[PDB]
């Protein structure tokens, strides 16, 4: 009975360990867009930007 | 007179021992179930399972 609960456990943290990568995928490309995000906040500070491009 | 007993306590006593096989057999298939449903639980203990899962 242990060992049977022990090849379930296995499979459950096999499991949370692809819950997580699948997270840290999508936290991967928020990231990202962030980063772009505040490089286009940064340009959009420079003084001569009039408005349109802004 | 006691050797006539005597066989047909022999016989008795050996159908006890059958009745108490037959009953191990069936428990046997009993405690086999119950491994079966304590696997079940534990997989279902998990967090990733939404609710068809359950």
């Amino acid at each position: 009975a242990q060992s049977r609960g022990l090849d379930v456990a296995m499979r459950n943290a096999n499991d949370g360990i692809s819950i997580a990568q699948t997270a840290e995928g999508a936290m991967n490309e928020s990231t990202s867009i962030l980063q772009r995000m505040r490089d286009l906040a940064l340009q959009s500070a420079n003084g001569t930007n009039s408005a349109s491009e802004r």
